[PDB]
């Protein structure tokens, strides 16, 4: 079963990735399942939506009292050393919140690691149903 463990953050990168402490070691993790905009893409040059989608993922990060990283049951690291996370705010899971608010698309999926994949399109499919930023 997928078990919550706990973490502190150091510092919110962009809005699909944040540096945490996880177990005394400074880790980058990039959000499992979501596609942000980014402010930091490798080719194109800052995306639309890239600074709300950062904003919205370091704002959620900075004011909680306890984040938690939730590993799924494939591959925990991705090629460039990220860890590969659920990751939750006081209880909320960021991967969800950013698709709710059409501030991420759900993902290429690749199982093993796919556990909360319905969970999340029912939320883009809600997202999408609102017309919220990404889908407006």
């Amino acid at each position: 079963k997928l078990h919550k463990e706990p973490a502190t953050l150091i510092k919110a990168i962009d809005g699909d990735t944040v540096k945490l402490m996880y177990k005394g070691q400074p880790m980058t993790f990039r959000l499992l399942l979501v596609d942000t905009p980014e402010t930091k893409h490798p080719k194109k040059g800052v995306e639309k939506y890239g600074p709300e989608a950062s904003a919205f993922t370091k704002k959620m990060v900075e004011n909680a009292k306890k984040i938690e990283v939730e590993f799924d049951k494939g591959q925990r690291t991705d090629k460039y050393g990220r860890g590969l996370a659920y990751i939750y705010a006081d209880g909320k899971m960021v991967n969800e919140a950013l698709v709710r608010q059409g501030l991420a698309k759900v993902a290429y999926v690749y199982a093993p690691n796919n556990t909360h994949e319905q969970h999340l399109r029912k939320s883009e499919a809600q997202a999408k149903k609102e017309k919220l930023n990404i889908w407006s």
